[PDB]
């Protein structure tokens, strides 16, 4: 594991601690979220992010942060402002970015 891989594994562990229900742990299915794949062009989740780290698909912290933001943006797009996923996505976006400086 390269230095970037190690740093990103650290960040991912800390980010996932902010999602204790694991709402962002795995891809959203259309079964749980009707029409999701039609509304969200580029899905993302922490599990996919983990696989990308292990496959050495991130070459910068900027790339990793963009996937994190994509995941949060997707939750803020499909879900309405009032809602649990929207609020958590917005919360962890800000805290996570701060955490990753
Ligand atoms: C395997 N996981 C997939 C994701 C998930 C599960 C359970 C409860 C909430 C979620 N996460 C959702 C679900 N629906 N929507 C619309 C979302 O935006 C998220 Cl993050 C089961
Ligand atoms: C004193 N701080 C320095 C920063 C830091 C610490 C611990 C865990 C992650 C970080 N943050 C990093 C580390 N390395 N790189 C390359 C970064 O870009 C960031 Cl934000 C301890």
């Amino acid at each position: 594991s390269t230095p970037i891989q190690q740093l990103l594994e650290h960040f991912l562990r800390q980010l996932q601690r902010k999602d204790p229900h694991g709402f962002f742990a795995f891809p959203v299915t259309d079964a749980i979220a009707p029409g999701y794949s039609m509304i969200i062009k580029h899905p993302m989740d922490f599990g996919t992010m983990k696989d990308k780290i292990v496959a050495n698909e991130y070459k910068s912290v900027t790339e990793f942060k963009a996937d994190f933001k994509l995941m949060c943006d997707n939750a803020m797009t499909y879900n309405r402002p009032d809602t649990v996923y929207y609020k958590l996505a917005k919360k962890i976006l800000h805290a996570g970015f701060k955490m990753m400086s």
